[PDB]
RNA sequence: GGUUCUCCCCGAAAGCUAUUUAGGUAGCGCCUCGUGAAUUCAUCUCCGGGGGUAGAGCACUGUUUCGGCAAGGGGGUC
């Protein structure tokens, strides 16, 4: 037991994703993007719910019901 | 437009549906990793099925030529 001797569980350290880093690695170049489009540009892709312009579930099924305050 | 070190394993798609949509995007189809589950799946042999395509035919719906039998029209007589 030193400070020079203690080791970590096996698989609890994990390296992490390094995108554009040479073809050795694999994912050099585009980084695992794809070719072009509105989601391999920086910031892009679309909000939660769009289904392209069709109208999105949560806005086709109609709402119901009321809140308690009492079930509080 | 560009995206910087190495080796090992697997390995697509360019389709359908929708979209002020059509060089964009979403669900599904196809890839990968993990976890479950049954002879579960494929090839061949035998058995049980439904077809209406190829071909053919001309009863039907249309079309077509020749012959026979001939109403019945057209034209004169009146
Ligand atoms: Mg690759
Ligand atoms: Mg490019
Ligand atoms: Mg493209
Ligand atoms: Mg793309
Ligand atoms: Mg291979
Ligand atoms: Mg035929």
């Amino acid at each position: 037991m030193r400070l020079n001797t203690l080791s970590p569980a096996e698989g609890s350290k994990k390296a992490g994703k390094r995108l554009g880093r040479g073809i050795g690695s694999g994912l050099g170049k585009t980084g695992g993007r794809g070719h072009k489009g509105q989601k391999s540009r920086s910031g892009g892709g679309v909000r939660r719910g769009f289904e392209g312009g069709q109208m999105p579930l949560y806005r086709r099924l109609p709402k119901f019901g009321f809140t308690s305050r009492k079930a509080a």
